[PDB]
């Protein structure tokens, strides 16, 4: 749908700092057409625009039908702050699903002074050539200040929904709702599409969700850390802490060999799976270690990545 010019908010990079200037890695050629085929879609659509040379930022995209993934780490490292609570009984609820709401950025317009430090570059066959230059003029996902300036529209737009239904927890985390009921399992999925089909009606586009039953699986709210370690072989093993001797959690994952996967696959699962777990309990999102070479893991991580959101992580 068209852009309301009046919801554009004034926003900036903290003070002193620069915009971002990360290279973009290069991409297979399967990657770059797919690529090339979404912002042809998006440009016509108005959601983003060529630029000229004078733009000097970066930000890096990929490719995972294909979706985009922008790497907003560093323009959110350097996006102002913005001036919810998590629920202690999400993780008590029956089921939980998650849905992704981040549709909703594309109806909404970027501050014109900000979308510069959006450029990004669809590369070119191994980099050897210039490659093709766009920037936002929407909210973008995976965009720190996207769900901040959102907030306003998606309470108004969730209010009906949460009045009619006071046994339900809906709790936000970035770009994703967590909705959370102690219903029998038809129930609960029938509460979700009563939601979703609410969503679509105000414009707000939905995937199917993915189901949590967390009631079957000393926190200090001032940074979570997650190790991978290897155990043997055969299989993975994870502690959650924040000081180093206690645990907060931990638990188990297999390490399969076979042709289909890898270390470096596993691992991503096993990052999204403790991520989300750890957004459901505590509300963070943990910095992880992972068992690794930061060469292997930088090589291939975003061959298997699926969410939205990227953490920050170490390695060996
Ligand atoms: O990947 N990059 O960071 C990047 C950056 C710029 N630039 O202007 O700041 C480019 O012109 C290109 N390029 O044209 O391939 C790439
Ligand atoms: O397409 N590209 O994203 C791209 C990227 C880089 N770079 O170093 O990141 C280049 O140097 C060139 N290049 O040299 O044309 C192109
Ligand atoms: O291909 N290029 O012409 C090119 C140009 C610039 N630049 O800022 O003028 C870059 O930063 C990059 N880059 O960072 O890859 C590539």
């Amino acid at each position: 749908g068209p852009i309301s010019p009046i919801e554009t908010v004034p926003v900036k990079l903290k003070p002193g700092m620069d915009g971002p200037k990360v290279k973009q890695w290069p991409l297979t050629e399967e990657k770059i057409k797919a690529l090339v085929e979404i912002c042809t879609e998006m440009e016509k659509e108005g959601k983003i625009s060529k630029i000229g040379p004078e733009n000097p930022y970066n930000t890096p995209v990929f490719a995972i039908k294909w979706r985009k993934l922008v790497d907003f780490r560093e323009l959110n490292k350097r996006t102002q702050d913005f001036w919810i609570p998590h629920p202690a009984g999400l993780k008590k609820k029956k089921s939980v699903t998650v849905l992704d709401v981040g549709d909703a950025y594309f109806s909404v317009p970027l501050d014109e002074d900000f979308r510069k430090y959006t450029a990004f570059t669809i590369p070119s066959i191994n980099n050897e050539t210039p490659g093709i230059r766009y920037q936002y003029n929407v909210l973008p996902q995976g965009w720190k200040g996207s769900p901040a300036i959102f907030q306003s529209s998606m309470t108004k737009i969730l209010e009906p929904f949460k009045k009619q239904n006071p046994d339900i927890v809906i709790y936000q985390y970035m770009d994703d709702l967590y909705v959370g009921s102690d219903l029998e399992i038809g129930q609960h999925r029938t509460k979700i599409s009563e939601l979703r089909q609410h969503l679509l009606r105000w414009g707000l586009t939905t995937p199917d969700g993915y189901e949590l039953h967390p009631d079957k699986w000393g926190y200090d709210p001032s940074d979570l850390i997650a190790e991978i370690q290897k155990q043997g072989q055969g299989q993975w093993t994870y502690q959650i802490y924040q000081e180093p001797s206690k645990n907060l959690k931990t638990g188990k994952y297999a390490r399969m060999r076979g042709a289909h996967t890898n270390d470096v696959k596993q691992l991503t699962e096993a990052v999204q799976k403790i991520t989300t777990e750890s957004i459901v309990i505590w509300g963070k999102t943990p910095k992880f270690k992972l068992p690794i070479q930061k060469e292997t893991w930088e090589t291939w991580w975003t061959e298997y990545w699926q969410a939205t959101w990227i953490p920050e992580w170490e390695f060996v």
